[PDB]
C-alpha cells in the first residue's frame, strides 16, 4: 500500500491516505514508544528566512503563480528585508490568506467548513491600548451584527525585536466574573478567577453577581495593561428558558452570543501576532455540557436534576445524562428564539465530515485531534466518532501562548 | 524526560514512569499522532522476552533472586536452546493472563484485574475437546446472572504447525443475514461469519437475535460446526421502566461479553485461542449495539415512538432516544438480576485504578479515546484526564481472521 497513514471510517468501510502530513515542520508531543495526543499542553536568523520561503511559496501556490517571476521577487524582496533588519512585514493579502490557512490548519476546531469566510481586520497600524480598545469594539460590532454573526479576526502588530508585545490579557473578550468566596466556593465561573482578580488588581471595582461581564485588560508595548470596560450594549447575551419546562426560565441562568478568543497567537511566515482576538460562533454543546454542566465551571447539573425530580443518589438512574439533554435544548431553543446564530453538534459534526472530504481533495489530507473534535456529549451519536484522524502541526497556526504576567 | 500527566478538572499532577518499561511501539512518531486508529498498520530474542516475563513473576511473589527464580531461568534457558520454544508453569499462565488484562490500555473495568479465574486448557487435542471448555467456561462466567470473569487458554502456536483458532470474534453472537437489496437482517457486524457458519453446514434461521453456533479450529484442519446449548446462552429481554410501548420493539441482548478473537502474548509464547469474559458495561448494548448506524440502529424507531421531532438534529431527538435506550438496558438488566455497570460507575472505578496503578507501578497505560463513553463524555471523570498510551506486555492484541 501507500506509504502514507491510513485513515478509515468505521460507520462506512471507507478508506483514505493522508499525504498532507508530509508538509509538517513542526513536531508534536509523540513518539514509537508512547501516544501523548490526550495531553492539552503538547511538549531567529536563517530560522526566520526559512519559515518565510516556505510561506511565500504557499502564498504563490494559492494564487497559482508559483515559480513565477512576481513570486521570485517577493523571495528576494523578504530576504533582503530580513538581511538589513532582521524581520519582514506581509503584505495586506499575504496577511489575509495566513489567517485563513491558520484556521484551516487547526486540528482542534470542528467549525473548519466555513474557513474561507472570514473577515480580517488589519491592525498593525495600532500604537496604544485605547486604540486596541477601539479596534476590539470595532471587532465586536461587526462580529455580532445583531445575531447574525460573522466570522472575524483583528490583528494587531507582530512582535518585534527588544520591543515589548501588544496582548490582550483576557482569555476571551467576553467572561463572566469568578469570585472566590469565604467558605473557598466561586460565585461565577470559576474558570476566571485568576483574571477577575487580575481586575480587580489594576482598579476595577467588582460586582457580586453569577454573570458579571469582566472589563478588559489590554496591553500597548511596554507600558502596564489598561482597564476598559464594555459599553453593555455591545455585549449580547441571551436568557436561558426550555421549550417545555416552564421552570428552566426561573433560574436565570444566561450565556453571551460571541465566543472571541483573544488569548493565543497567530503566527505567520514565522512572523508573530501575539496579539490576534478571533471569533465565530458557538457551538452549542460548548455552553450547554462544558460551560454550564462541568464540575469546575458553572456545574449546574444537580440543581437542573433536582428540579426535574430525577433520583440523583444513584448513577444508574442516568439522572446526568437527562439533564444534560434538555440544558443543551434549552441553550439551543434560547438562541434560536433570540435570532443569534448556533450549531448544534449534529450538524457541525456532519458539517466537519463534509470539510473532511473537501480537503481529502484539496490538499490530500486534514489535520484533526479526535478528542478535541468528538462532542462531550453524545459522542458515537455524530459521524465524527467513527472517523479516523491524523494529528499534526501545519503552519500558518494559532499557538498558545504564555501569560503576560 | 517522562510525561507530566494532568487532570484538568481537579488540577492535580502525576508523572508517567512506567512508560520507560515498554518495548513495543505503538503506530505514533514525532511527525504525526495516529492514536484515534483501531488497529495496528529468533531464540535470543524469545530468550530476552521469557527471562524479563520470569523475572515480572518472581518479583511479584516477592521471591525476586531465590533459587527457585534462578533454577527456572535455567530451564527456561536449556529449552528455549534446544528446542527454540518453552513451556508455561500453571501458576506463571494464571499470573500472566491477569498481567494482560491489567496492561490493556482499552480497558476501563481494570480495577477487577486481580479477580480472574483462569481455566488452563493447553491439554486441548481436538476442536471437540475446545467445545467443552468452552461449555464449562460459560457455565462458570454466567453463573446464573452472578457474572464472574474468566478466560480460558488453549495451546499455544508452534512453528511447526496451524493455530488453535475459534474463528468467531465472540462466544454470543447474533446471525446478520444479507439481503438481495443489500440491507441486514440482524447484527450487520456479524454478516461475514453468519455467512461462512452457512457454507460450513449450518441451517441459518430469519431473526433478528439468532445465536451463531461456533467455528472452532484445530491445528491444519478445517474448523468444525457446534451449536451451544441454548440453556447456556442467558439472555435478558429489554423494556423501560415506564415507557410501556418499548418491551414492544422485541429487542434483547446476551448477558456475557466473552471475546474469543484476540491472540494472548505471554513471556514471548502466543496464544491464538484464549477467550476472556466479564460483564458489560451499559453502553456497549444501549449506545454502540442498538444505536451505530451500522449496527442495530434503532435510534430512529425509538425517536418516533417517543413522538419526538425528527425532522431536525436541534430536537436533540437522537440524544433523548439514545439516554432512554440506556436506561432501558439498565433497567432490564437489574431486574433479570444479571450484572452490568453503568458508564458512570464503572468511569469513577476506573479513576480508582489509576491512583491504585501511580502508587503500585508509577503510570498506566491507557487509551483515551477508547475509556470516555460513547454518551456523555465530560460527565463522566475519565473525559477531563489526560491519560498516556504505550503497549507492555504481557499483552492481548489483535490476529489475523484464519480463513
Ligand atoms: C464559524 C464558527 C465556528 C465554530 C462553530 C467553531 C467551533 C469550534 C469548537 C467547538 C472548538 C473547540 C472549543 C473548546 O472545546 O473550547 C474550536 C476550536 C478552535 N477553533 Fe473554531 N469554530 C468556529 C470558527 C473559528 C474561527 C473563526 C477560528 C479562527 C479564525 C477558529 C479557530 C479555532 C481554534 C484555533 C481552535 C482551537 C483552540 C485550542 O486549541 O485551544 N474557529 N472551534
Ligand atoms: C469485569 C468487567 C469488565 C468490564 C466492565 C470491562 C469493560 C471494557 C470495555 C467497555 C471495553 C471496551 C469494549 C468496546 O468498546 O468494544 C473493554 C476493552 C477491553 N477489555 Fe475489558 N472489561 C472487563 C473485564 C475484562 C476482562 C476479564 C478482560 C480480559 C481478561 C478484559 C480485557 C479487555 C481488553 C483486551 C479490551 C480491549 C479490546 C480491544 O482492544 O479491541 N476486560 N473493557
Ligand atoms: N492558556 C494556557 N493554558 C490553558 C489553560 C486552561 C485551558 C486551556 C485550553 O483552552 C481552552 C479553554 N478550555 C480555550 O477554549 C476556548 C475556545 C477556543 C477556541 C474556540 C472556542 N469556541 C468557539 N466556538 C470559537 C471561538 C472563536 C471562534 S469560534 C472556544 C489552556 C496557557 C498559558 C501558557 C501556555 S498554555
Ligand atoms: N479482525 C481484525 N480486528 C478488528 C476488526 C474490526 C474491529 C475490531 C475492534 O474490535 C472490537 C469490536 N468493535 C472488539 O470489541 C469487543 C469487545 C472487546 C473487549 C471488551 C468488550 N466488552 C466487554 N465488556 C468484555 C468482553 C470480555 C471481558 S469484558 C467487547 C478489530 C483485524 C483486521 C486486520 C488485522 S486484525
Ligand atoms: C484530557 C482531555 O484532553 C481534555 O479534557 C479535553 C478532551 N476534549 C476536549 N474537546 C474540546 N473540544 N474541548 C476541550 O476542552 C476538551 N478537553
Ligand atoms: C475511529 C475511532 O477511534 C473509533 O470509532 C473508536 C472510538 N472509541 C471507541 N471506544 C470504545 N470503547 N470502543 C470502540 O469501538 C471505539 N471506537
Ligand atoms: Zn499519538
Amino acid at each position: 500500500g501507500p506509504k502514507f497513514p491510513r485513515v478509515k471510517n468505521w460507520e462506512l468501510g471507507s478508506i483514505t491516505y493522508d499525504t498532507l502530513c508530509a508538509q509538517s515542520q513542526q513536531d508534536g508531543p509523540c513518539t514509537p514508544r508512547r501516544c501523548l495526543g490526550s495531553l492539552v499542553l503538547p511538549r531567529p536568523a536563517e530560522q526566520l528566512l526559512s519559515q518565510a520561503r516556505d510561506f511565500i511559496n504557499q502564498y504563490y501556490s494559492s494564487i497559482k503563480r508559483s515559480g513565477s517571476q512576481a513570486h521570485e521577487e517577493r523571495l528576494q524582496e523578504v530576504e533582503a528585508e530580513v538581511a538589513s533588519t532582521g524581520t519582514y512585514h506581509l503584505r495586506e493579502s499575504e496577511l489575509v490568506f495566513g489567517a485563513k490557512q491558520a484556521w484551516r490548519n487547526a486540528p482542534r476546531c470542528v467549525g473548519r467548513i466555513q474557513w474561507g469566510k472570514l473577515q480580517v481586520f488589519d491592525a498593525r497600524d495600532c500604537s496604544s491600548a485605547q486604540e486596541m480598545f477601539t479596534y476590539i469594539c470595532n471587532h465586536i460590532k461587526y462580529a455580532t451584527n445583531r445575531g447574525n454573526l460573522r466570522s472575524a479576526i483583528t490583528v494587531f502588530p507582530q512582535r518585534a525585536p527588544g520591543r515589548g508585545d501588544f496582548r490582550i490579557w483576557n482569555s476571551q473578550l467576553v467572561r463572566y466574573a469568578g469570585y472566590r468566596q469565604q467558605d473557598g466556593s466561586v460565585r461565577g465561573d470559576p474558570a476566571n478567577v485568576e483574571i477577575t482578580e487580575l481586575c480587580i488588581q489594576h482598579g476595577w471595582t467588582p460586582g457580586n453577581g453569577r454573570f458579571d461581564v469582566l472589563p478588559l485588560l489590554l496591553q500597548a508595548p511596554d507600558e502596564a495593561p489598561e482597564l476598559f470596560v464594555l459599553p453593555p450594549e455591545l455585549v449580547l447575551e441571551v436568557p436561558l428558558e426550555h421549550p417545555t419546562l416552564e421552570w428552566f426560565a426561573a433560574l436565570g441562568l444566561r450565556w453571551y452570543a460571541l465566543p472571541a478568543v483573544s488569548n493565543m497567537l497567530l503566527e505567520i511566515g514565522g512572523l508573530e501576532f501575539s496579539a490576534a482576538p478571533f471569533s465565530g460562533w458557538y457551538m452549542s454543546t460548548e455552553i450547554g455540557t462544558r460551560n454550564l454542566c462541568d464540575p469546575h465551571r458553572y456545574n449546574i447539573l444537580e440543581d437542573v436534576a433536582v428540579c426535574m425530580d430525577l433520583d440523583t443518589r444513584t448513577t444508574s438512574s442516568l439522572w446526568k445524562d437527562k439533564a444534560a439533554v434538555e440544558i443543551n435544548l434549552a441553550v439551543l431553543h434560547s438562541f434560536q428564539l433570540a435570532k443569534v446564530t448556533i450549531v448544534d453538534h449534529h450538524a457541525a459534526t456532519v458539517s466537519f465530515m463534509k470539510h473532511l472530504d473537501n480537503e481529502q481533495k484539496a490538499r490530500g489530507g486534514c489535520p484533526a485531534d479526535w478528542a478535541w473534535i468528538v462532542p462531550p456529549i453524545s459522542g458515537s451519536l455524530t459521524p465524527v466518532f467513527h472517523q479516523e484522524m491524523v494529528n499534526y502541526i501545519l503552519s500558518p497556526a494559532f499557538r498558545y501562548q504564555p501569560d503576560p504576567w
